[PDB]
């Protein structure tokens, strides 16, 4: 009878650490609009989905120890809230995988629909279908007099319905979101202006070129051009070159054009004052215009460490109109950085921890599936202990509601003092 | 007892019209490699999937009338083949929807993965998972002595398994492929070189422009440019213009530049000799180079109706290297046509007819679902007639195996004689 001691303790912890945890998130998210990334818009939805559930936990605690005093309406309410929290939380995490797929795989053109998903579809795809999935809780969940106490849960006409709702749970809860999440990160891990071409091509003017804009020869002869760049790598290739070979050739194109920046006195106090990322943006500008071209700028502002003042000044040139998309990237690189890892890790460890909480519960249910479907035929003492290890794992699983705020803790905090 | 007369007749028709029908497809598809579209590669897979099933139908005919003489191995074989044909056929049609989505929505860059899906993934996505789905037929399908006759079908430990396999059937067979198909055509219906911009922008040189390369004024003044093109449409817009407005402006840009082609004597016997589509390709060439530019070509071949001779000649110019992707489209348009409707209708009517054959069967199963799950509680005479109308609708559904070859009939045939 010790389930009165285990379960109400575990339920009390999640309600207390969840009301404070998820409570702070919703409160802080509303306090400011300036600092809001796409993942932070989704993590707010996750907080509302979890707060709504954590508040129903004291009812779960009382029901474990004593009785369902709350009535028939509140028996329907807690089950409905359990169905919303179950499918929404997992599907919001499926959208965070979808958002991460768009933010990295579509580097350039991404924010365009990333907002469409986060603010518009996030309801059509997550809130509207999850609330529709609660329909059986309204029909089936009911209070009934189990011997000596009022029992409250889903009661169906037959035991076949248990399977219709267990299969549906595995489908919408774990198999379908699991495919989406595992697809997104599978694309992310494997896949992680001037253009890259691994086979010989003619440029805007018809000269033989290969890799990131490297020029072989202005001679119209096919074989004479190949042999002029067969000796640049050190192999008989007949054109076609590897990705790492092109990276070395681009590095040789930079390493030779990067020496010229250090010799030209007009931009050398500008390039040196520039940190790494902004330093590379000027080199990206050099390959396009040339050392004399770029040194005619919008440069006295960039060296003085005046960021936004030089950025708007560069946008008042002809290079801004000649190459519109190609120039905007360069200008934004001076203002900020490599925005054309830590954020990817936070969501990866959030999704990995979400299925970690739910892993001991999955194992439990998987055993009953074999019990009802007659795969394992151990009597009644064994099944009595399988069920004894479902409620504990389900309670332990609920800790997932504390994963989202726990990852927001110690944000910007310097772990230095001892 | 009339099911001996209805069912073996319906089974005999599908085996005879299927062996001839699907037989001819596989045979003809192999005879030539030249004429092969993406849909035709998928329709061959559909033919093999249906031929394999139609050959098992005489066994279905004998089993309806007399007995399962064939044995325990062949009872497992027919069920396995039924599972392959069920999920593969529907999922091949899901790939035809996916291929149609790539061929139309990605107009330019499509054939690239359209081949990846059709030849490489078509096995990983359709053949490999369908053959894995047959596993329960090997375990459950068995011959047993129903009173006075040998009955052969899936026998499980309990009636809960019927639900685990009915829900799985609806999921992999109809709900999941249905979402994919309905998604693809939903995108196709709604969504059905120089670039289109509905808001004022600066061109390569910094002059105010709007729509498909229409030039307002070289004056750097914002309001003076707007008012110069506020009078071109006849409304106070403050920049922003509609899609139909831009189409009228492009038509006014063409209608004025199309008059010039009819006045220049150098190309007027070329433009006039050119049919519609190839005529538009030359206009697309005019807006880029201008009436004097294009009239310097590669033109005496195009007017003489020598197609491929002019195409390779145009690819030997500087315009071919200056605008590589933009020129290749124009050259291909002279060789062939608008390749940058009838094919879309054939697949639409194939998918619509596929679910039409399966519609009376879906209705039948849907009633038993309510019977087992206790939604409708009509005794034993009603259910005896629901089952009496499942086998007929299942037999009538099998006609779907004759849909793929029937659509290949009368191809190129002139319906003129009477
Ligand atoms: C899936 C589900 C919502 C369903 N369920 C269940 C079955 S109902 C139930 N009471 C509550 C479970 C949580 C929702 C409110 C009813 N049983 C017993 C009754 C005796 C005391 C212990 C719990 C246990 S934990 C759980 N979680
Ligand atoms: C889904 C399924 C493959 C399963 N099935 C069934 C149930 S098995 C079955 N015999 C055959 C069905 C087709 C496969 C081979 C067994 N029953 C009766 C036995 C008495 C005579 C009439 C049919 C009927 S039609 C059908 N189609
Ligand atoms: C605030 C702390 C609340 C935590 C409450 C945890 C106590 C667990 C509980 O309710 O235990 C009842 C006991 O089992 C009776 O039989
Ligand atoms: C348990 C409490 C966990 C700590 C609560 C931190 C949650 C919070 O307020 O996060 C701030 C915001 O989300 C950051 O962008
Ligand atoms: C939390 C518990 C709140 C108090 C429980 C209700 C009072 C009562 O009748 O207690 C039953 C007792 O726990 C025997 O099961
Ligand atoms: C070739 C035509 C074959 C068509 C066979 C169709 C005959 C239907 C059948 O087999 O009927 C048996 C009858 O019911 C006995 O009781
Ligand atoms: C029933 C027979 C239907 C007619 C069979 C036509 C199938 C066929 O051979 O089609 C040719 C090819 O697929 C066209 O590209
Ligand atoms: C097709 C039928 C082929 C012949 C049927 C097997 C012979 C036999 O024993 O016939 C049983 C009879 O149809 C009574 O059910």
């Amino acid at each position: 009878n010790f389930n009165k001691i285990f379960l109400p303790t575990i339920y009390s912890i999640i309600f207390l650490t969840g009301i404070v945890g998820n409570g702070l998130v919703i409160l802080v998210m509303g306090y400011q609009k300036k600092l809001r990334s796409m993942t932070d818009k989704y993590r707010l939805h996750l907080s509302v989905a979890d707060l709504l559930f954590v508040i129903t936990l004291p009812f779960w605690a009382v029901d474990a120890v004593a009785n369902w005093y709350f009535g028939n309406f509140l028996c329907k309410a807690v089950h409905v809230i359990y169905t919303v929290n179950l499918y929404s939380s997992v599907w919001i995490l499926a959208f965070i995988s979808l958002d991460r797929y768009l933010a990295i795989v579509h580097a350039t053109n991404s924010q365009r629909p990333r907002k469409l998903l986060a603010e518009k579809v996030v309801y059509v795809g997550v809130w509207i279908p999850a609330l529709l999935l609660t329909i059986p809780d309204f029909i089936f969940a009911n209070v009934s007099e189990a011997d000596d106490r009022y029992i409250c849960d889903r009661f169906y006409p037959n035991d076949l319905w248990v399977v219709v709702f267990q299969f549906q749970h595995i489908m919408v809860g774990l198999i379908l979101p699991g495919i989406v999440i595992l697809s997104c990160y599978c694309i992310i891990i494997s896949k992680l202006d001037e253009g890259l071409r691994l086979k010989i091509y003619k440029d805007t003017e018809g000269y033989y070129t290969i890799g990131i804009g490297h020029l072989l020869t202005k001679s119209p002869s096919l074989n004479a051009a190949k042999s002029e760049l067969d000796k640049a790598i050190g192999r008989n290739t007949n054109g076609v070159i590897t990705k790492d070979e092109a990276e070395k050739l681009f590095n040789q194109d930079v390493d030779a054009a990067v020496r010229g920046i250090l010799r030209n006195a007009k931009l050398k106090p500008v390039y040196d004052s520039l940190d790494a990322v902004r330093r590379a943006a000027l080199i990206n500008m050099v390959f396009q215009m040339g050392e004399t071209g770029v040194a005619g700028f919008s440069l006295r502002m960039l060296q003085q460490k005046r960021w936004d003042e030089a950025a708007v000044n560069l946008a008042k040139s002809r290079w801004y109109n000649q190459t519109p998309n190609r120039a905007k990237r360069v200008i934004t690189t001076f203002r900020t950085g490599t925005w054309d890892r830590k954020a990817l890790k936070t969501t990866v460890i959030l999704i990995l921890a979400f299925f970690a909480c739910w892993l001991p519960y999955y194992i439990g249910i998987s055993i009953d599936s074999f019990i009802l479907l007659e795969i394992i035929k151990q009597g009644c003492e064994f099944e009595n202990t399988v069920h004894k290890w479902i409620s504990i794992t389900e309670a332990l699983a609920f800790f997932h509601c504390c994963l989202n705020p726990i990852l927001y803790a110690f944000l910007g905090a310097k772990f230095k003092t001892s």
